[PDB]
Order: structure tokens, then sequence, then C-alpha cells
């Protein structure tokens, strides 16, 4: 195949934040009691919650396929502590979550903005290149999206559906053998570290809506 690099060296991607569970007075209701929910299904269901008042939260393929992804992420977390038991999506009730999630914004708008600007450039200097036979090129795409509710457009069928969030074991980096391999995160481990001349790419991996793949490559 048309070797595409002879030496490539990157830093691979830039992961979002973790997820940080919402205050204690903050709470999803179900028949009007305040559910204690695991953070893994608490973000989840902030999903839904910050779109409370857009179309999608009324249509109800979207609650459906919502509600199922929802009920399924609350299962792999071991369920509600408070023992809640979460069965219908009518007996939710996201305002208080909607509510914060508005005063949050709001709040927002009172930053300091081109520091960050700053501090998050500086920082992103490493993923934006790789060096490429020995020349420093440009990286497009070295952040990987954060999870959210996929909004399909008309009568998509996925509509609602949970986009997970992506891990370093999802993710397969691809450099040349004696590149030094960029650390994953924390206590994770990467998918795989290739070393295939072959293709122009940096890191692979495959999106859960519709198993398709999602690259990290150069600019134009």
């Amino acid at each position: 195949d048309t070797i595409k690099w002879v030496t490539l060296k990157h830093n691979g991607v830039i992961f979002p934040p973790p997820y940080q569970p919402l205050p204690s007075h903050i709470k999803l209701y179900y028949d009007g009691k305040p559910v204690d929910l695991p953070p893994q299904a608490e973000e989840v269901a902030g999903f839904f919650a910050a779109l409370l008042e857009s179309d999608h939260a009324k249509n109800p393929v979207f609650q459906k396929n919502f509600f199922n992804d929802f009920l399924q992420v609350l299962k792999e977390s071991g369920g509600p502590l408070n023992g809640i038991e979460i069965k219908e999506f009518s007996r939710c009730d996201f305002t208080k979550m909607f509510d914060y999630f508005q005063l949050q914004k709001e709040q927002k708008k009172q930053l300091e903005k081109k520091q960050i600007r700053l501090e998050r450039e500086k920082f992103e200097e490493d993923y934006k290149f790789c060096e490429l036979d020995g020349r420093r090129e440009q990286v497009g795409n070295f952040k990987v999206e954060p999870p959210d509710l996929f909004r399909g457009r008309g009568a998509h069928p996925k509509t609602g559906k949970l986009k997970r969030r992506v891990n370093p074991e999802d993710i397969v980096l691809n450099l040349s053998k004696d590149a030094p391999v960029p650390p994953a995160p924390e206590g994770h481990k990467w998918g795989e570290i290739r070393h295939d001349n072959t293709v122009q790419w940096l890191a692979m991996w495959r999106e859960n809506i519709f198993n398709s793949f999602k690259y990290v490559r150069l600019a134009a």
C-alpha cells in the first residue's frame, strides 16, 4: 500500500475531564422523592435534563431511547443508593437538574476567559502537532468527543441514544516502532499500540451509535 510515513511521533489524544457529580441538593426526582444516583447514572440523567426544554425532550422516540440507555447504565452501576427503583420515564422529574444546569450556564456569563484560553492552548500545544518524518506537522482532531445523547434528525430511530464516553482502552494509537508511547491516563492502558506506515491516522476508535470509525488525522 502507499507508505504514508517513514517515522511518526505523537502524544495521542486529549480526553475530556472525568464526570463531576452534582451537588447534594440537586437530584432527579421519581414519584416526587429524591433519587440518590450513582455518578454514571447521574451523568446520563443529566444529559436529558440539560435538554429538557428542547424539541428533543418532547420527542417520544428520543425519550424512549434515552430511558432505555439510562436504565442500562443504571443497571451497570448497581442501581440507586436510596432504594427507589426507576421503572418508568413518566415518573421521572428532571426539573431541578435542568434549572441547575441553566443556573450554571448563567453564572458562567460572569467570567479570565482569555487566560483560560491561554492555559488551554498551551496544554493542547503537545497534541496539536506531531513529528512526522522529522518535521513538525499539524494534527486536527486530537480531542475525543465527550459523552452525550445522540440527536438525530427527523424520524431518526436512534435519536436519544447515549454516545458513551470513549476510554484509552477503546483507542488504537499508530506511531513509529521506536517512538515513545504517550502514557495513557490515570490508571488506564491503551487499547492497542500499532505501527502501520500504510495509513496516515494517528489514533482510531469506533463510536457506539453507528459502529463507524473515529480518527485523529493530520491537518490538510
